[PDB]
DNA sequence: CGTACG
DNA sequence: CGTACG
């Protein structure tokens, strides 16, 4: 959930 | 995440 | 690095 | 009720 490079 | 009524 | 429902 | 990444 959090979007650090992924965001889901 | 578990969709039984919502499913997010 | 933790958000997302009826 | 539990899922979703590079
Ligand atoms: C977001 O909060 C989150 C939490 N854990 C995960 C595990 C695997 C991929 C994506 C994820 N996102
Ligand atoms: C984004 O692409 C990404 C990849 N790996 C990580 C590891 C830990 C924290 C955040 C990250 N973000
Ligand atoms: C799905 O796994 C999941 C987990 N906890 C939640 C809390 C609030 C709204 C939606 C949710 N979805
Ligand atoms: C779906 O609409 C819904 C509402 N409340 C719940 C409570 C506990 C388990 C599953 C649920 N699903
Ligand atoms: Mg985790
Ligand atoms: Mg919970």
């Amino acid at each position: 959930x959090a979007x650090v490079x992924a965001x889901v």
